[PDB]
């Protein structure tokens, strides 16, 4: 349209409206020049001493836009607001937008640099509708629309791996590569901006509640049972049973049965470090599955697990998810002491998934005769069993929103290890470049040219999000846990900028605080 | 109608139109008359050393017609025309036809043979509408349709095992008996003609088409993970963490997880003759399952897993589907080597299943004290675990196309071993068999008559069925690979009848070809 | 429809109707079982010391009708009042008819064999309708509808050679194999009949008429040319004119060419067999092209040129159609001499065509200084130049009717070097074949059957073609030449069987017999 006329406004609220939740978040975001514009086969070796670690892709000139962290739409004191009141919520829509565009022209000239701003030159955007290329949103990694409004960020750079040839750097005859200038894109000058909308397909509320009863202790503690168990064997080898009493839930026969579990190990916090080993390499000894020759960790397990028990210090890591309180810059291969760091706790499951440290159980070994005895061997994993009931893992104020589910053909319970809402046709992709301008070139060559005016832009970019919510109504009388802002001497504000100017976050704010009977 | 009047046509065709594909068979058939027009209780005692091949049951005087393979509705050239552009497909109709009977009347009268055709002769065809009688069809068994259509084939005789006691030849109180004399047939003389259509249920594609990403590096590989990870312990039991860097795939936090798994053994093929262990029966060192007191093979074990890692010559042999090039006669026991067999191989998987014969993973095994050290402990099986993802068998222009869920009432992931739909409902069986006609009898008996006049009959069946497909929309650049005639130093033509007239075929097509981003 | 009653009538006639004349022909045919019902790779190497006798192919089980030869439309008193009357003519439509089937038994039982007739067998039917097999029509095939009414024929077997490898018998990758039985045929027992219908695409008209006016003299010879000839040089290097006589035809300016033409070369009939070189084996020594490394003949040479010379006995062998008076019996490798065999001659059209052993003319070698001497050279061959004409090869009645031209892409004037129509879809191939019917079988078995009874069909084929005539205008005052039955002390009457009940035909009829003025 024009120069001087902003393409947009800047809409940053919340807006609950009975049982529907719509948040929209405005950001200044930069996009810088990626590989000079050109497309480069990026591979690498086993490292580490793990040929999982060795790949083979391709990093293009591309960014994108991620919005999939929960903070990123929501406050803490929405957040908070929220896993108060309700029993769960969901996603229904999303709608971005970007506009208020501004490419800038750098000049080093003369070891000095000019910055100075190109009113003809356009950037490039698409939006992956159909889920042609290769999805990588989905996946913890970093780069979205930063937790606190003010602050400004640079968009990631698009690439992906592709299949490696036998766990090292080449590639196979499947290979493939994804030409993204091959999608219609839509080319903006300071002027224009880009609507895009999407809608969710139905999926299942998140369970924002804990459980107020043991699974193995829902049987009434005043009334027995009319069956009978086999207690013993008397000396005449006849077998004798027993009723089973009112409040012996040790004995009762059950009619649901615990999830799945693997154990892994537990270490236990500071307050117990002197009992944790000392000085072990986890790598050696941690859970992995092998997929295709080559040993992968597989943090954070399959859902169905509790990292801790309330009331104790140890803590099976690998199950556990571990944030950072204060952002950090990339490349470092720093080691981190517990302090500044988030461990998560699902222990308001404890009631209804077991402990990742301990064995699953126990069953039997052998069969029993005149001669030998009978014996049981405790198991240290068991998947999926009929009549069984689980609780997935919670979601976090800083934790990822949803996953792709990937397109094989065949998957049982579509939950994303890492929490959120598995998606068959997540929202799309949206990606965006500079479009190069030229330098001076002077003659013909049938060689592409190579020589780029350096520019980045600037803009905004403004998503505005639908939830639903499921209101809770229980019958409890007593008063329930909330979310509660309950520091001691406070030194500083949470959830809020220091001295510097540097936003502060010390907590990880989940969602399970309300309680439902069984 | 009339005798001097054709039944039917024979239309043997494909016609492609869009999404949609009609193919067409006709064939002639041959039946011959089993068990001189009786039922007979055929039964077995434990054979080989294993009372699971003790069964107990009853061979009827009837035949049935097959079409439960591939290469009965597909050329090879309508195959590959298939699995070179679609990324799937699912049966949508079927419709059958019998016509052009003719049943001859042979006489061996003066050890001289004359075979004099009867114009007055039935022969009695019926569907199994509602699934009454025990189902036989989807079982991998001989007697389709032949894969060329100038041959001639018998039909199979239908006969089925019950239940049989204590593994053992005899029947338990349960065993059943079914007459199919007791069901409403249809009768036809030479000029008479049979016609059936049936629908296939909605089932899901099949999915033609391999994935192009390992299922533990759907990460960028640019961009790092907001993440950390428990990576050892200090002198103090303190632990310590680190980042999740970009591209050290061993050791980023996963979403999803591989399917199934069960270790087989591994052999090599050929090449590796040298490796394998020498002279090993695998009976008794082979993957078995125990139903009532008996060892049953498994092979070719559950969806989910690769029985090979591309680009080595090892194979999990139980977790393969092997046929033959060369088709072969009824009870033959000879060894062959892999020469003439066809060694499917489900590698345009690793990317996604596990290997057949590595260990799945390791997990933990105890908890580490100030006293012991931690210690994994790897695994040989996992079943389903939730938030993983699998892909099934593939399909073979030789395989079989369904199977039929035994209705039992509960099961999970109805897919067939084998590959090929699960349907509750598949297409009904077609019994068919020669109406007899009795010798000169003389006089009253209470006693049934014994002597029949010899008989056979010949005709024409056309199976028309309805495909649907999916078309591929994939944006990548570089060219695919697709299924080719490439052959070096061709003695004769594959996919066609040679010297003699017999019908070579010395390659398996599959239908994972195309790719697409996970 | 019915056993007792016939399924089409006899119709065998002519009907002239001005500019149109509708020719109709039944006859009685008989189908064997070949290749009992099977296919078989057919191959050879290379034979009689040429590796282009050296091929790679397939034999089928069906026989074809062939109705490509001028005597199975056309008596020879309707051929001759046709080229006695007409400029040319061209067909214009076809409609086959198959009725009167019967199908029979054949038993040799008791080294006596007894034909009984099978009224329950079928008979494939089938025509090809888009050309998607190898044609095997137009080549000069033996095989065709014979030339006297009352004479039975058998079908030929359908075969058809296709890429064969480095003039061997192996076969390459392109090699194809076409299934027959891959098309919807038409089944029919002996109450059924058949019918089809078709239309040429609109072709030129043959030319039946010759030409009475050299092409080297079509100026007037009285007037002279207004244009001047160089005839010599001076003493003095002066060039010299002279202009051109009326009546001085060598030295005219023309205007329109001979057309082209290649040296083959000549030997003289019976009278001058003593000038003919004694013991000559012309393979060593003919004209032959060579395609992927191996000599062929190109009998008879591309159109454009005389094989003999009105008046002479010397005759171009390679240039001439020969055919046989007394039909021959197939695998015959014994020498004829030239009585009992028909060659052709082409002089009608040696006003326009050249003489094929003779040189084409002579141009010039080189360029004249004050040294050299002008100096030419003759020419052997010489192709299509701008400006030229020539006359097409003659139609027999015992010849080729059509031919189809190959789907190649690109071809220069598609007129058969044989003869004929040349046609871009000419009439379908219509192949018909005998049902199997299955002997006594008596129990399953994968393999298919091969063991049949033996049969054998008849039945009446009518072809009803439209011709389209093209009247002969001529203002010439004496009268013309036509073919007449000029005989001395006839033994015998031609066209028509002699005692035996033999048909004889001692001529063969061409069709230039009318004149007209260049």
């Amino acid at each position: 349209d024009g120069v001087g006329n902003a393409s947009g406004d800047w809409h940053c609220d919340s807006t609950w409206m009975g049982d529907r939740v719509v948040t929209k978040s405005t950001r200044t975001w930069v996009l810088p020049s990626y590989n000079n514009h050109q497309y480069r086969e990026i591979k690498s070796g086993s490292v580490d001493g793990s040929n999982a670690n060795a790949y083979f892709g391709y990093s293009t000139p591309w960014g994108y836009f991620d919005f999939n962290r929960f903070h990123s739409h929501w406050s803490p004191r929405d957040w908070q607001r929220l896993i108060n009141n309700y029993w769960g919520f969901r996603p229904r829509s999303l709608r971005v937008k970007i506009f208020n565009i501004q490419v800038k022209e750098v000049t080093v000239q003369d070891s000095t640099t000019t910055i100075a701003n190109n009113l003809t030159s356009t950037v490039q955007v698409f939006t992956d509708d159909d889920y042609q290329l290769p999805y990588v949103v989905g996946n913890g990694t970093e780069g979205c629309l930063p937790a606190f409004p003010p602050q400004v960020f640079t968009l990631p750079q698009y690439g992906y791996a592709t299949l490696n040839r036998d766990n090292g750097d080449n590639p196979t005859e499947r290979s493939s590569f994804f030409c993204l200038e091959y999608f219609p894109s839509k080319m903006l000058r300071t002027g224009n901006n880009f609507e895009f909308t999407y809608s969710f397909e139905e999926v299942p509320f998140h369970c924002s509640f804990a459980p107020s009863q043991n699974l193995f202790k829902l049987a009434n503690p005043l009334v027995d049972q009319y069956l009978y168990r086999f207690v013993s064997t008397s000396a005449t080898g006849a077998i004798q049973f027993q009723k089973n009493l009112a409040g012996r839930y040790a004995n009762t026969y059950k009619n649901w049965f615990p999830g799945p579990m693997g154990r892994t190990q537990g270490w236990n916090t500071s307050s117990g470090s002197s009992t944790n080993r000392v000085s072990v390499n986890n790598f050696s000894v941690s859970n992995r599955m092998n997929l295709e020759g080559a040993s992968y960790q597989v943090n954070p397990q399959p859902n169905g697990m509790t990292n801790t028990l309330q009331g104790s210090n140890r803590y099976a890591l690998e199950n556990t998810m571990i944030f950072n309180a204060q952002n950090a810059t990339p490349g470092t291969t720093s080691v981190y002491p517990e302090d500044n760091l988030l461990l998560t706790s699902e222990s308001e499951t404890q009631p209804v998934n077991r402990v990742a440290y301990n064995t699953g159980g126990q069953m039997a070994t052998n069969a029993q005769n005149a001669t030998t005895a009978p014996t049981v061997g405790t198991y240290n994993l068991q998947e999926v069993l009929p009549g069984s009931v689980w609780m997935e893992r919670d979601v976090y104020l800083q934790g990822p929103i949803w996953a792709k589910i990937p397109e094989t053909g065949a998957h049982f319970h579509p939950s994303p290890a890492m929490g959120g809402f598995g998606l068959k046709h997540p929202p799309p992709m949206m990606l965006i470049k500079n479009t190069p301008v030229p330098g001076n070139i002077t003659s013909f060559s049938d060689v592409p040219v190579s020589s780029f005016i350096t520019q980045y832009s600037t803009g905004q970019v403004t998503v505005e999000m639908e939830w639903e919510l499921k209101k809770e109504n229980s019958k409890r009388w007593n008063p329930e846990i909330q979310y509660t802002n309950n520091y001691n001497d406070p030194q500083f504000v949470d959830f809020a900028p220091d001295g510097s100017g540097e936003y502060r976050t010390t907590r990880a704010i989940g969602t399970r605080y309300l309680t439902r009977p069984l």
